[PDB]
Order: structure tokens, then C-alpha cells, then sequence
């Protein structure tokens, strides 16, 4: 991989510093090859009930070098967390912390057909969900961002995975027909009152609340040109986005009825663990499934609340891409992207970082077997 992953830890604080001092002289100047013989060595070694713990994922020994002397001087300092997601480093005395797990829509990495992109990113999905099952890892709750509700609930026991990625495949071609005319979205940096202050009277809805500066509006090209107008007015910039229809709008109504006869057919389950939905904005507490998968098309993706209710100290993106841990840090959380399916393990080595410093995983093995 061209990424390490490199683990350990020790009963507590003091003695962590003597094992971090001792793994960075026995790193200094080693191979690329000799650099994996130490991380695997010392994940079969510190894994089960590991009080205090680092991780880093590291492009090379001098990498792990400069991630030790990190941990190192914030523990010198009576430091006893140190998460910084995007230098891939990890540092937790006195955990477990609470992890949440985010799973992206489309507009995460395969305009693309929708049709196509769909069961493409929920495979990728499914993938990091196998992945977390053969960590046994302990998130306390996910979020799914439109599309990705779908892999939430599959995580949460609502569906098996096959008929996850059957209703996928569904969704993608009941939502790529045409809308009745030219459609598309528009993202406005601004929040939600703004947006539906620029948008009020003109046509355009919101479909996208991400946060307290990036909502999207949806509508048809006439009503986001309206929008468009007065975003320049007021000062708001706003971002035509690359699609050809009016996702979360109205204007999605007819995909309603292919949607709602693919998952009427389904054996839904009531969900066993926690799931923020972006559809109600709430925790999911014995919703019908079909509803609020066919209001999900027509209806905005809440997903400035139902983050806002996962609370959680980490959050791990579950998916291609790492648009969810972008917008998590836009709201000033800490998040890593597993990146699933990724050709680099960059994503796979920083979010296992995250999980096993987090507390969440308690053996990082996995990642050295059948390279």
C-alpha cells in the first residue's frame, strides 16, 4: 500500500511515551519494506484491551518519525488527545471516544448517469461495511447523506445487502429518466435562511442543507437562473452544479411510484442501531421504510441536523470519496474517509487509524493479511 498503518499503545501515559521513544529510534532511516515488518510486528502486538493508544498512517519512516515526535511532545505536555484527520495521526490516553459514521450520496466518486453511479457507490459502501464488520468495530450511530440512507440502514440491520444494492440499482434508474424539462441544482454559500430568502417567489426549493455556509437549491433552469440573479444581487456566491436534473425537488415526484413498487417488495426490518436521518432530520424510531424513501426524492437532505444529533468525537466516512468528512469539517467536526474502493490505501490506513485510536476496533491486523 502506499500508505502504512502503524499502531500501539501501552497501559498509560508515561509508559506510552517510553514505547513511542523506543518505535521512533527503531524507525529512523528504515526501508520501505523494513517499515512494514515493524507496523505488522506491532499490530499482532497491541491489539485487545490497549489503554492508550497512537496510530498513524504514514507514507514512510520519516513520516512515522514526524507523526512520533508529534505524539510525543503533546503527551510531553500532558496532552491526551491529539485527532488530526488530515496528517492521518491519532492519539488517545483514557478512551474509547465516541465514533459515528457517515455514508456518502452520489456526486461521491464512480456528469456520470445516475443510474450507473448509484449501485456503484453502494457497492463501495457495502465493501467499508464488510470492513468495520472484520474489525468488529463500535460505532455509536450513522448518517447517511441521500443515497447513502440507503447504506445506513443496511449497516443498522434494516436490509441485507443484496437487497441493498438490488434497491440501488432501482433507485438509480427510476431517478436517471429525464425530468419534464431542464433541470438542475445550484449551491449557494450562505445558510438556510438566506437560500430560502434568495429562493422565496422564484420557483427553486432548497435540496441540500449541508450547513451554516453551503445549502443547494434544485429547480428548473429558468427558476435557478431567478435565484442566480438575486445570489449577485445580495452578494451570495453560488455554484452551478454539473447535473442534469432537479435532485430533492419536486420535480423527481414521478420516480415515486418505480421506487415505492422496489421497495414495497423488500423484507424490511426495524433497524437495530442508531441511524440520523437526513430524510426527517431526526433519529429513525419506527419509521415505514418505503415513505420515507419515497418522500426522500422530493424532499430536502437534512443533513446540517442529523449530524448535528450524532454526536460523536470522530466520524468515519464509509464510502468513495471524502465529501462527507469535507462537510463534517465544515461544521468544525473531526472526520476521516475510509475512501472504500479507492485505488490507494490512504483512506483505508488513516480511517483504521481513526477507528483503533478511537477505541472503536481493538486489533489493526487486518490491514497487514494477503497484501
Amino acid at each position: 500500500p502506499d500508505h502504512e498503518l502503524v499502531v500501539c499503545g501501552a497501559p498509560d501515559a508515561a509508559a506510552l511515551t517510553g514505547l513511542l521513544t523506543r518505535v521512533r529510534a527503531a524507525a529512523t532511516a528504515l526501508s520501505r519494506p523494513e517499515l512494514t515488518d515493524l507496523a505488522a510486528g506491532l499490530a499482532a502486538a497491541h491489539r485487545g484491551d490497549v489503554p492508550a493508544r497512537f496510530a498513524a498512517a504514514v507514507r514512510d519512516a520519516d513520516g512515522l518519525v514526524a507523526a512520533l515526535d508529534r505524539a510525543l511532545g503533546h503527551l510531553a505536555e500532558g496532552g491526551r488527545r491529539l485527532l488530526d484527520a488530515g496528517r492521518g495521526l491519532f492519539l488517545v490516553v483514557g478512551g474509547p471516544l465516541r465514533v459515528g459514521l457517515l455514508f456518502p450520496g452520489q456526486a461521491a466518486p464512480v456528469p456520470v448517469d445516475t443510474a450507473v453511479a448509484q449501485p456503484a457507490i453502494i457497492a463501495d459502501s457495502l465493501a467499508g461495511i464488510r470492513w468495520l464488520d472484520r474489525l468488529g468495530a463500535r460505532p455509536v450511530g450513522a448518517l447517511g447523506h441521500s443515497l447513502g440512507e440507503l447504506a445506513a440502514l443496511s449497516w443498522a440491520g434494516a436490509l441485507d445487502a443484496d437487497d441493498t444494492l438490488a434497491l440501488a440499482r432501482a433507485r438509480g434508474e427510476a431517478m436517471s429518466v429525464a425530468t419534464e424539462a431542464p433541470s438542475g441544482m445550484l449551491s449557494l454559500r450562505a445558510d438556510l435562511a438566506a437560500a430560502r430568502e434568495l429562493a422565496a417567489g422564484t420557483g427553486a426549493v432548497v435540496a441540500v442543507d449541508n450547513g451554516e455556509r453551503h445549502v443547494v437549491v434544485a429547480g428548473t433552469r429558468p427558476e435557478l437562473d431567478r435565484v442566480a440573479e438575486a445570489a449577485r444581487h445580495a452578494g451570495i456566491e453560488a455554484t452551478p452544479l454539473a447535473v442534469s436534473h432537479a435532485f430533492h425537488s419536486p420535480l423527481m415526484a414521478p420516480a415515486a411510484e418505480a421506487l415505492r413498487r422496489a421497495a414495497g417488495r423488500l423484507p424490511w426490518r426495524r433497524p437495530e442501531r442508531p441511524v440520523a436521518s437526513t430524510v426527517t432530520g431526526a433519529w429513525w424510531a419506527d419509521e415505514d421504510p418505503v415513505e420515507v424513501l419515497v418522500r426522500q426524492l422530493t424532499g430536502p437532505v437534512r443533513f446540517r441536523e442529523a449530524l448535528g444529533l450524532l454526536d460523536a468525537d470522530l466520524l468515519v466516512e464509509v464510502g468513495p470519496g471524502r465529501m462527507l468528512s469535507a462537510l463534517a469539517e465544515a461544521a468544525g467536526r473531526t472526520a476521516v474517509s475510509l475512501d472504500a474502493g479507492a485505488a490507494s490505501a490512504a483512506g483505508m490506513a488513516a480511517g483504521t487509524a481513526a477507528l483503533f485510536a478511537a477505541g472503536a476496533v481493538d486489533d489493526a491486523t487486518p490491514f497487514f493479511a494477503g497484501r
